[PDB]
């Protein structure tokens, strides 16, 4: 008979159903989907109705109904609002920010139920807050991209500073108490934009199919934030780069009339409508950087090259592959749906890069431009949370001030890092006892060199040593578990309510510095998507559902910790501690730890959130409990 070769067959099947994507479609590396048509999935891959075996489906990944309803809204191209989606009373309807804020405080019940079960920071009155606008550096959807001040930046703030004869703002740098930076800068070398274009992003208004002549305009800038961290650890926002274009000079940089978080001057933080407004401008940049690079690229697109090269070329059987497995349940139908409705229909809609809405060529659009440049800079390696947190400067490892107190992502992680590496140790070692053993593996080189080429990840390591193939390991589970927990299931809160963190401007920026200063509330409520006004309607709702959909919460049996229990891989439906091949006793006792290392974490995870400086919102997101198995969501 014809000859059987049971792995070269399986992994030669495995190259046919998961292939990778010519790029023509202007996204980085993924499983090629035809048209993204769910059923030119794989069929295990495929999506069912909840309550089904693994083999069926893998359960409806977001709620039926919101998603029915942010399909419609994407799908309504229309300037008028249509009769469906349109009500008496909305959250964008104000048309004052009172009215608005007075809106979304009755919208809170006793549906709206996430890991926060419909809140959002709009309970707190004093959001547009020094403290609450910067504590979302530490502690909100985008807790990993804050960094030290390079020496050469401070040296172009002190001379701006000197500038406007800012003569207490210039001391404050000169010594370099502790400063911060936090840099969205990169925006114009991300999208190929010369320092004279700006930001545009045209909605052109059509009848289906066809257009009108009718447009309206949203905006976008490439800010730049500046805190000063002090003893007692509060991150204090100094200064604002509305819009950095190569130097200070060419840009317009406003400094905070309190330089400290207990500072008094006459004019009130809430009427302070320059700061108000440069905030909210900041805001937007962090929405960017947030949803394309730190939760899209850095989280999605990374696994799913991971899961793409893992299943090509390491076979289903395979130590590597049963403990990475469990980590990418539903995780490829979820890209298909974004890559096919979420980043085209809704990212790239409300953003205000451009250079148009919608759009017929992506690898024109901006959006794709800072998509792929994020995923071509990002650094496996350096994304390891212990070179993280090194390189960012932040000695977690021994900070007796204190002052990282209310920064619990670093506190949280640092922690959480070293348990599933401890977890990923005892397992590896179980077999993988030398680097000599690995060095004579069959598919670990040529895993990494399928990342490192096909995946377009060359950052990932060459795997030589047993340390090497344990951070690889610990940061495919990092990245796809308790990483993208942290930026995924936090959206519904701090996006809720769009004014305390809109996803772009609806009106220019100031002409100048001298503008700015002189600036209403109106100008502010103008550039937020509020009133019957210019579309702003569609705006509001994206930009305060797509949210709600995607931190709808994780099921009890997806949890960190059901795994930890169990080791049950709900992905392949099977237990590793069922493969007589493996030594079982090992891996049993790795799980019986990671399981009381994980209990025990989320003790410390809830003193940290505690710990926080008195009123400081809390940070519940990398609680083993509400932490996902995969990149679910
Ligand atoms: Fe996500």
């Amino acid at each position: 008979y014809e000859p059987i070769f049971p792995v070269k067959r399986e992994l030669d099947l495995k190259k046919r159903i998961y292939q990778w994507s010519d790029g023509t479609d202007g996204y980085p590396p993924h499983l090629k989907v035809d048209g993204n048509d769910e059923a030119n999935l794989p069929a295990d891959e495929r999506q069912s109705k909840p309550g089904s075996a693994r083999s069926e489906g893998v359960g409806q990944i977001f709620d039926m109904q919101e998603t029915a309803f942010v399909s419609k809204i994407a799908q309504a191209v229309s300037f008028i609002i249509p009769k469906d989606i349109d009500h008496e009373n909305t959250p964008y309807k104000g048309p004052t920010l009172a009215d608005v804020e007075k809106f979304n405080k009755a919208q809170f019940p006793k549906k709206a139920a996430d890991i926060m079960k419909g809140r959002n920071i709009g309970e707190y009155d004093d959001w547009y807050s020094d403290a609450r606008f910067a504590q979302q550096h530490f502690s909100g959807v985008n807790p990993s991209t804050i960094e030290t001040a390079s020496q050469d930046k401070i040296k172009e703030y002190i001379s701006e500073a000197q500038k406007q004869g800012l003569d207490k703002v210039k001391a404050i740098l000169e010594d370099g108490k502790d400063i911060l930076i936090q840099d969205y800068s990169y925006f114009r070398e991300a999208t190929g934009a010369t320092n004279e274009q700006i930001f545009q992003n045209t909605v052109y208004e059509l009848k289906g199919t066809t257009p009108t002549g009718k447009t309206t305009s949203r905006y976008a800038a490439a800010s730049v934030v500046i805190f000063q961290l002090h003893e007692d650890g509060r991150l204090h926002p100094l200064a604002i780069t509305l819009d950095y274009k190569g130097s200070l000079d060419n840009s317009i940089t406003i400094f905070n009339r309190r330089l400290s978080p207990d500072d008094t001057c006459d004019i009130a933080e809430k009427e302070d409508w320059p700061w108000r407004y440069a905030k909210t401008v900041a805001q937007t940049a962090d929405w960017a950087r947030h949803e394309v690079a730190t939760h899209l690229v850095d989280t999605h697109m990374i696994e799913e090259a991971i899961i793409v090269a893992t299943n090509r070329i390491i076979p289903e059987g395979e130590l590597l592959y049963e403990i990475l497995s469990p980590h990418w349940f539903r995780t490829l139908s979820l890209n298909a749906a974004a890559r096919k409705l979420l980043v085209p229909g809704v990212i790239a809609r409300i953003a205000g890069f451009g250079p148009t809405s919608p759009s017929l060529d992506f690898k024109g659009n901006n959006a794709f431009k800072l998509i792929d440049w994020s995923y071509k800079n990002f650094n496996f390696q350096d994304k390891y949370i212990p070179n993280d947190l090194k390189k960012r400067g932040f000695d977690i490892k021994g900070d007796k001030s204190g002052k990282y107190k209310n920064y619990p992502y670093a506190n949280d992680m640092y922690l959480l890092w070293g348990i599933i590496r401890n977890f990923v140790k005892t397992v590896i070692e179980s077999q993988y006892t030398s680097d000599h053993v690995v060095q004579k593996d069959p598919y670990i080189g040529g895993w990494c060199k399928e990342i490192q080429t096909n995946g377009q990840i060359p950052t990932f390591p060459t795997i030589t040593t047993v340390e090497q193939l344990i951070d690889a390991v610990t940061m495919c589970i990092h990245t796809a578990s308790p990483q993208h927990t942290a930026v995924n299931y936090l959206q519904d809160y701090y996006y809720s309510f769009v004014p305390a963190k809109p996803p772009a401007l609806c009106t220019p920026l100031p002409q100048d510095l001298s503008a700015l200063q002189g600036y209403t509330e109106k100008d502010l409520t103008a550039a937020l998507p509020i009133g019957t006004e210019d579309m702003k309607w569609k705006d509001w709702l994206l930009a305060a559902q797509l949210p709600e959909l995607l931190s709808y919460k994780v099921q009890q049996d997806y949890n960190l910790i059901t795994y930890a229990k169990s080791l049950y891989n709900v992905n392949k439906n099977r237990t590793i501690t069922e493969n007589t091949k493996f030594n079982c006793k090992t891996i049993k006792k790795a799980a019986a730890d990671f399981y009381s290392h994980l209990k025990s974490a989320g003790v410390e995870f809830e003193n940290y959130s505690k710990g926080q400086t008195a009123g400081t919102v809390e940070y519940p997101v990398l609680q083993p409990e509400t932490t996902a198995i995969s990149i679910l969501i």
